[PDB]
RNA sequence: GGUGAAAUUCUUGGAUUUAUUGAAGACUAACUACUGCGAAAGCAUUUGCCAAGGAUGUUUUCAUUAAUCAGGAACGAAAGUUAGGGGAUCGAAGACGAUCAGAUACCGUCGUAGUCUUAACCAUAAACUAUGCCGAUUAGGGAUCGGACGGUGUUAUUUUUUGACCCGUUCGGCACCUUACGAUAAAUCAAAAUGUUUGGGCUCCUGGGGGAGUAUGGUCGCAAGGCUGAAACUUAAAGAAAUUGACGGAAGGGCACCACCAGGGGUGGAGCCUGCGGCUUAAUUUGACUCAACACGGGGAAACUCACCAGGUCCAGACACGAUGAGGAUUGACAGAUUGAGAGCUCUUUCUUGAUUUCGUGGGUGGUGGUGCAUGGCCGUUCUUAGUUGGUGGAGUGAUUUGUCUGCUUAAUUGCGAUAACGAACGAGACCUUAACCUGCUAAAUAGCCCGUAUUGCUUUGGCAGUACGCUGGCUUCUUAGAGGGACUAUCGGCUCAAGCCGAUGGAAGUUUGAGGCAAUAACAGGUCUGUGAUGCCCUUAGAUGUUCUGGGCCGCACGCGCGCUACACUGACACAGCCAGCGAGUACUCCCUUGGCCGGAAGGUCCGGGUAAUCUUGUUAAACUGUGUCGUGCUGGGGAUAGAGCAUUGCAAUUAUUGCUCUUCAACGAGGAAUCCCUAGUAAGCGCAAGUCAUCAGCUUGCGUUGAUUACGUCCCUGCCCUUUGUACACACC
């Protein structure tokens, strides 16, 4: 079968995680590429790098894949990370909605202040 | 009926099967559980009776009454014994039927004791948790059984109790799950912990393996036997738990035409070569004996090769010492006769050299002599499959293990991924050679084409391999050969997260594009001492196991085997005609490849010449094959074995025919038993050619081309291989 060699698929990640954006979806263009960044001086090696830095571009165009950055996915989570909604889910906006027994709790850490709504506790 | 398949057996007297009923004896399915009771052995239908038991609860009683126990006693599965009853099923022994070499067994049909019960014995089980009884302490957790307690809500009853279910606490059990502060040699253990920091109480047993739980004595038993229980003698291990391999008629997964399936062509059925043993001895020189010996030693031996007799040769015994020795000492070669002899070896004479030499003592050289079980080197094989190894880290006391893997994928330890491993090195792949593409580049009189010149034959009206190196201006499609490009699964449709897989299109090429070369760790007592002045040791070294010469032998022939050639014909044989390749080789002290002319029936002979080679042999005009005829279903014009005669060639020599040609002779063989080999596309098969060997001989091998298929594209059934789990009493490793 034609199964590739971890020695293509290592390079040629190594192509896409620096050259993304020199690269492109295009074979015959991606041929040339491989000429002037690469040191091959074999054609059927350079070629099946070519081809599977190819499989992998097309990929990319849909999300995929894990671990080949593609430093233009870093700069993406960046903005991801720093993305937070400004109204915060723990805020109260029946306030705060709590059993017996947490109820009881506050008592006892002395901070009965809070607008608790005590709801009863059953089993089913 | 019964079985892998059968048979013994029953059956038209109705077997087996169907329905109903009856009798007999045994047993108590499903419910049935990591559940319960009992001191253990053991205990599973209902009901009644009889006696007993643990746990629980207790603000009841006694007050040390307790624990363990040598002898002693009760109970004690199954089998077995005695005397009755019963006797359905199953079933020791026994009888048959199969299987098998045997089958006193496993398998099947019968079948006695027994299996069941009352009375009485027996007292042994892998009677096992292989783990004595009592007591205290020590990590967590959830189930479950019995009792008790507290709470909650449904459900059935109820003058609000009880049962079922739910949550929790506690006592007492059967166990279980994770962990190691601990233990052990380890497997593993909440006990096998609290033990070299060694003492809570009691009882029993053991002291390397056998002999041997045997002999004897005692005692119990109706008996079978039980309990108690040695010694002589023998032996360096036996044994326990794990580790890595190997093996498995163990399981899971995956592969191979040196495996199979579907097929194709063979071999095994005479004769050829000795390619392999007896026989002759000078010998039929010798090595190799499953794959991994037997057209192998490139081993197609007339002489040589040669290693297997005779005859000679060796200061082809270097060098050192001594003697013959300075009256010359030493020493060899000729001629005739004998002696094969062409060594004067013998009868004689000539030269002769002077320690170049001849003997003796040491020491060397040579040996296709032995040892491949002393070795190097080389090759083959394990093993053509994908496997192997450190470093740091982790586990284990250790051998060692993980890394190197559950799953998917790949031809692949190939990748995607998971992950106490991370990062790497080999092998695979990658790489190199070769085949297929380029009307793109480079450039060719040692390759071609077009153009033109001269000329030939028909037409004469334009067409012919037409023919002709300095006959030629241009070009490189064909040919040659360098650089390059080209395929990377490209695109499309599907499955899938991925790795990838399938189909179609385009493309010269889509199985890794086809075929090779190289090819890892470890090893074989694999082969080679007969390749080597590559060698260790042993043997021999003047009547040689050195060397050379003649002849013979390696070929000898009742017999068995292996690799092959030719055939058993009509899809053919023969005669003419048509008529197309590729890989290659070729001349110096002597002829290598050979053209053309001449002679001959053929093999051949002769003469002038070409080629040290894209130039000449050579377009190697190969054969198979196609066309037209003869033959005719006859072992026949198939087949060419054996043999007779003659003629040439090579060689110094052809006899046991070297080989070639002519005529004649015309054997088995009509498709081949049990068995067995190779092979998936320009492949099998058929057909030939060149090279190696070579003065001559190719039925052999290495390559090349021509014609050119049937059938899978799958599997683990046979034979083997790779990985994992598992078992092992194996490690010389299932021979
Ligand atoms: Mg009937
Ligand atoms: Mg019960
Ligand atoms: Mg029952
Ligand atoms: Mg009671
Ligand atoms: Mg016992
Ligand atoms: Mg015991
Ligand atoms: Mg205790
Ligand atoms: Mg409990
Ligand atoms: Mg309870
Ligand atoms: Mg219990
Ligand atoms: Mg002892
Ligand atoms: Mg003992
Ligand atoms: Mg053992
Ligand atoms: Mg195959
Ligand atoms: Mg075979
Ligand atoms: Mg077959
Ligand atoms: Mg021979
Ligand atoms: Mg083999
Ligand atoms: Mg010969
Ligand atoms: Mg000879
Ligand atoms: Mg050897
Ligand atoms: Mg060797
Ligand atoms: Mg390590
Ligand atoms: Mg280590
Ligand atoms: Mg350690
Ligand atoms: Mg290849
Ligand atoms: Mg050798
Ligand atoms: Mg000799
Ligand atoms: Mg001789
Ligand atoms: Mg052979
Ligand atoms: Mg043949
Ligand atoms: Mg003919
Ligand atoms: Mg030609
Ligand atoms: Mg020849
Ligand atoms: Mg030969
Ligand atoms: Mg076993
Ligand atoms: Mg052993």
């Amino acid at each position: 079968g034609r199964v590739r060699t971890k020695t293509v698929k290592k390079s040629a990640k190594v192509i896409i995680e620096r050259y993304y954006p020199k690269l492109t979806l295009d074979f015959e263009t991606n041929k040339r590429i491989c000429d002037e960044i690469a040191i091959i001086a074999s054609k059927r090696l350079r070629n099946k790098i070519a081809g599977y830095t190819t499989h992998l571009m097309k990929r990319i165009q849909r999300g995929p894949v894990r671990g080949i950055s593609f430093k233009l996915q870093e700069e993406e989570r960046e903005r991801k990370d720093q993305y937070v909604p400004e109204v915060s889910a723990l805020d109260f906006t029946g306030q705060l909605d709590v059993d017996t027994e947490t109820k009881d709790l506050l008592k006892h850490l002395g901070f009965d202040s809070i607008p608790v709504n005590v709801i009863p506790v059953t089993q089913a």
